[PDB]
């Protein structure tokens, strides 16, 4: 159930910017948001009817199209007071503070965000 951004510590949340994706805090102008809607037995991310989260490997990230499966759409779920996002190869999607965004197999805080709305 979501319509905004994923926070990886009070330092910033995954969000949008012009024709690119980044992470930041609310301050200058409206922070362009993300829309999370359902797909099959999991959930997908979209915000322009033409872009879906996507990820390459090792530590590279990008955006693809609508799709049924996993990797492009995702399986994301709450976690006590936080949340976690997950694609194929049983990886979760990561944010290592200022280390930037990537993916990890583990599960704790390094790749678990909180959920901020509108």
């Amino acid at each position: 159930m979501g319509n905004r951004a994923f926070k990886s510590h009070h330092g910033h949340f995954l969000s949008a910017e012009g024709e690119a994706v980044k992470t930041h805090h609310g301050h200058h102008d409206h922070h362009t948001h993300f829309h999370v809607e359902n797909h099959g037995g999991k959930v997908a991310l979209k915000t322009h009817c033409g872009k879906y989260l996507s990820i390459g490997d090792h530590k590279q990230v990008y955006l693809s199209h609508h799709l049924h499966g996993d990797h492009s759409l995702f399986h994301l779920e709450h976690h006590g007071g936080k949340v976690s996002i997950k694609g194929h190869h049983h990886h979760y999607i990561s944010a290592d503070h200022h280390g930037h965004v990537s993916t990890k197999e583990h599960h704790d805080h390094d790749t678990t965000f909180e959920e901020i709305i509108i």
